[PDB]
This record gives structure tokens, sequence and C-alpha cells, in this order.
């Protein structure tokens, strides 16, 4: 708008585009997102409201929220690089295993926060999480498919990622628990430990087969009611499990056990945030510094 000069266009998400802007008036710098579209409906700004009150320093703050002309505006505290670049970056030498440790154990203080006030993020990927020059990594763009629908497209016409779906949505449940996100996040923390994606499907079956691959296809004794979700099939291949130390090599058993635990294939047995905490990986956590060139 008028009261906000663009600088740039920071990326466009899943539910519209990102710009940093500075307020002609009190000079801060923002990032501006803007969302698509027949009004806007009003349970969606009641929800958006919301997470305006949910203040924790892992999770980006949401400082305004404007309804105007059926464009939605989400104004967000701004931080300088996501976990996507960060990772492009240091792609040649690796994220320092206690930088990598520091990140895991901030977003899930975050996503503890978020899940014990009933908000799931939903759409977790390394684009949505930002960094700091300070060492703190937090969670942003929280989907908001709660109240919205699931993303066909965008403005532009782009291509969903579908890497950190948990199995459990990509088998059509509809009802989408806590344990959507710890899927997601174990999917990031496996990435930030081999550099390279653990589940890079391109299309919805190819991303259930790429998991089933590797962690062997479900059945009804590691994930009761599984072959009774939406869209199991008898016909899927069945799989068996890989060795873990295949998987995420060379990180210690302490984080294979806790990846493990992250990635369980029934929800129900999946690890919670808080439990995740109390892991023995985190006995030594720390705070480093990243090396950022901004
Ligand atoms: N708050 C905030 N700050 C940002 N800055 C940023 C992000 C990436 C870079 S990048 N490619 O590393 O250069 C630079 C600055 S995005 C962002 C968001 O709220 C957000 C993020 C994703 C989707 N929807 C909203």
């Amino acid at each position: 708008m008028e009261n906000f000069q663009k600088v740039e266009k920071i990326g466009e998400g899943t539910y519209g585009v990102v710009y940093k802007a500075r307020n002609k008036l009190t000079g801060e710098v923002v990032a501006l997102k803007k969302i698509r579209t027949e009004g806007v409906p009003s349970t969606a700004i009641r929800e958006i409201s919301l997470l305006k009150e949910l203040n924790h320093p892992n999770i980006v703050k949401l400082l305004d929220v404007i309804h105007t002309e059926n464009k939605l505006y989400l104004v967000f505290e701004f931080l300088h690089q996501d976990l996507k670049k960060f990772m492009d970056a240091s792609a040649l030498t690796g994220i320092p295993l206690p930088l990598i440790k520091s990140y895991l154990f901030q977003l899930l203080q975050g996503l503890a926060f978020c899940h014990s006030h009933r908000v799931l993020h939903r759409d977790l990927k390394p684009q949505n999480l930002l960094i700091n020059t300070e060492g703190a990594i937090k969670l942003a763009d929280f989907g908001l498919a709660r109240a919205f629908g699931v993303p066909v497209r965008t403005y532009t016409h782009e291509v969903v990622t579908l890497w950190y779906r948990a199995p459990e949505i990509l088998l059509g449940c509809k009802y989408y628990s806590t344990a959507v996100d710890i899927w997601s996040l174990g999917c990031i923390f496996a990435e930030m430990v081999t550099r390279r994606a653990l589940f890079p499907g391109d299309s919805e079956i190819d991303q259930l087969f790429r998991i089933f691959r590797t962690l062997g296809t479900p059945d009804e004794v590691v994930w009761p009611g599984v072959t009774s979700m939406p869209d199991y099939k008898p016909s899927f291949p069945k799989w068996a499990r890989q060795d873990f130390s295949k998987v995420v090599p060379p990180l210690d058993e302490d984080g294979r056990s806790l990846l493990s635990q992250m990635l369980h294939y029934d929800p129900n047995k999946r690890i919670s945030a808080k439990a995740a905490l109390a892991h023995p990986f985190f006995q030594d956590v720390t705070k480093p510094v990243p090396h950022l060139r901004l």
C-alpha cells in the first residue's frame, strides 16, 4: 500500500506473495504477505486474528492483519533468511551438528507452544523456517488450512512441495493432528543432517511410495487402522523397512533414535514436541551463532 514502500519481493508462498517493506512512517522493516476471493471469509479473519495473540521466541510475530478489497494483508516481523537458503549455502560443508541440534530444539519448543495452544502449523518446510544472526530460528507461514482448505495452486501457479507431508495426510485423513508437524520437522531434521531431502516426492503417490520404500509399507501391525484409510489401496506394493543407519548417516544413535520416533507411521505413536524436548539427544544442546551471509 501507500503506508508501505515495497523494497522487494521475498517469494510467493502457497497462500500469497511475501514482500520486504518499510513503514513510511515508523521506518520499521517488515514482511508483508498479501493473500487473495469473493470477499474474504469472516471466520478466517477471526482465526487469523487469533494467531496475533500467539507470542513465543520461536514463532514469527504477526504484527497486524489488514482486511481490504478481497485482499488480505499480514504484517510480520522481518527475519533475514530462511532455512532453505541457509541449507543451500551450507551444502558444501554441512550445518554444524551443534547448530542443527539448536535449531531442532528451538523448533520443537515453538511447536510444543503452538500445540499446547491448539494451533497446528500444517505446512512446515525449510522455506517457512526463518533464522537471524542471533542463532534463533522461528516458525512462519502457519498455513491456515484449518480455515481455507488445501491449496491447489497460487497466483502465479506454483508446484506445491509434498516432501514434508505426513503419511496420514497423503492417505486421505481429513482430521490432522499435531502429529503432522512432528513428521515434517523430522523430515527437515534429516535434511539438515544429510544435506538432501529425505522424501523428495514429485507427486502424491510418489511421495507416499518414497516414504514406503524407506520406512517399509505400513500395515495393521505398525499402524492399526491404516488399511481403512480413505486412500489406502490393498494394491500398494509391500516394501520392507530399511535399516535406519542407512537413512541419516552419519547421525549418532541419540539423533537416529529421536528421528525414528518423530517418523513413526502411527500418528498416535509419533513423539510429541514436548516429549521430544526431553529426548537424550538434547542433553548437550547449546545455542551457537550461525555464519550468515546476508
Ligand atoms: N517474516 C518473514 N520474514 C521473511 N524474510 C525472509 C525470508 C526468506 C529470505 S531468503 N529466500 O533466504 O533470502 C529472506 C527474508 S519471510 C517471512 C514470512 O513471514 C513468511 C515466510 C514464508 C511464507 N510466508 C511468510
